[PDB]
Parts: structure tokens; sequence; C-alpha cells
């Protein structure tokens, strides 16, 4: 359980992300696809992308990034009370997309890497710790839902 102080550190850096959610989304998904190429194979719509240039030029991938970060932002703003938001997300990711917790760990790493790079003024050690705590909570809760839905994850 995160403290209010930790939630504020999370929301404070997220406020910066929101200045340009599309740009942050591109950086994050590109970082993920490059650090862990296997994750790209889960996207029938994007698995053909060969280079960072192509990824950057993809309007659909940009849209996907906005969709993803907006959903994550809504979850973070709930400050742990995200039961309603997690239900549909866990169902689609467990049953349709089949995204292992391991891949959620990979994207969590990508998110932290990008925020660390773009926002040193709001992502010091304490802030990163708070974000990690928030993302671990997210994955923990997603894992529990995966279990209920019959997915090993
Ligand atoms: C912070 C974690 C993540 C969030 C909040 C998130 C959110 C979303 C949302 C809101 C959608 C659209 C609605 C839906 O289908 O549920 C989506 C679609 C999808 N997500 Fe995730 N996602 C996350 C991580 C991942 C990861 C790590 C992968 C893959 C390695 C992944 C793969 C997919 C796929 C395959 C789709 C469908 C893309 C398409 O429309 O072609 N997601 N995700
Ligand atoms: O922070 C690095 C560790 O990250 C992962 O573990 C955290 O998140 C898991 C959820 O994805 C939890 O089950 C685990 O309890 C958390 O510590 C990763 O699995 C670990 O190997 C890393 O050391």
């Amino acid at each position: 359980v995160l403290s209010e102080g930790e939630w504020q550190l999370v929301l404070h850096v997220w406020a910066k992300v929101e200045a340009d959610v599309a740009g942050h989304g591109q950086d994050i998904w590109i970082r993920l696809f490059k650090s862990h190429p296997e994750t790209l194979e889960k996207f029938d719509r994007f698995k053909h992308l060969k280079t960072e240039a192509e990824m950057k030029a993809s309007e659909d991938l940009k849209k996907h990034g906005v969709t993803v970060l907006t959903a994550l932002g809504a979850i973070l703003k709930k400050k742990g009370h995200h039961e309603a938001e997690l239900k549909p997300l866990a169902q689609s990711h467990a049953t349709k997309h089949k995204i292992p917790i391991k891949y959620l760990e990979f994207i969590s790493e990508a998110i932290i890497h990008v925020l660390h790079s773009r926002h040193p003024g709001n992502f010091g050690a304490d802030a990163q710790g708070a974000m990690n705590k928030a993302l671990e909570l997210f994955r923990k809760d997603i894992a529990a839902k995966y279990k209920e839905l019959g997915y090993q994850g």
C-alpha cells in the first residue's frame, strides 16, 4: 500500500507525461520493443516493424501508445482503488492478448527508463521508488486477476 506522499510523487511526474502523452508513448513502446524484441511479436498489427524509424513513423503505434498511457494514467489516479479499471484490462490481456506478468515487468522498466531520461526534475530516487511501487501494485493486482480468470501469466 502506497502512502499519499508516494502517490503524489507518482502523480507529479505523470502531470509532465500528460503535456505530451503521444510522445511519451512512442518513446516507451520503442524502448520496450528494442530492449525486449519478443514483446513485439504479441502485436499482429505491429510485428512487421523492423526499425525505430518505422516505429516512430507509425501513426497506429502512436495511437496505441496514447491508449495505453491514458489507461495507465486513469489507474494511477485511482491511487490503488483501481478494481473497476483492472477488470476489463486483465480480461483482454489474459484471454485475448496473452501478456505474461514478465512482459508487464518489461514495460514497467521501459516506463521508468523514459521518465528517468525525460524528467530528472520530477524523477529523482524517491519519485522513481514511488513509481516502481505503483507499478508493482498494478502488476500484483493484475496477477491476482489473471489467476481468477484462469491465466498463468
Ligand atoms: C502499463 C501496461 C499496459 C496497459 C495499461 C495496457 C493497456 C492497453 C489498452 C487500454 C489496450 C486497448 C484495450 C484492450 O484491448 O484492453 C491495449 C491493447 C493491447 N495491449 Fe496492452 N497494455 C499494457 C501493456 C501491454 C504489454 C506489455 C503488451 C505486450 C507485450 C500489451 C499488448 C497489447 C496488445 C497486443 C493489444 C492490442 C493492440 C492492437 O489494438 O492491435 N499490452 N493495452
Ligand atoms: O524490482 C525488481 C524485481 O522486479 C520483479 O518483481 C517485483 O514484481 C513482481 C511482479 O511483477 C513481484 O512478484 C515481486 O514480488 C516484486 O519484487 C521481478 O520479478 C524480480 O525478479 C525483480 O528482482
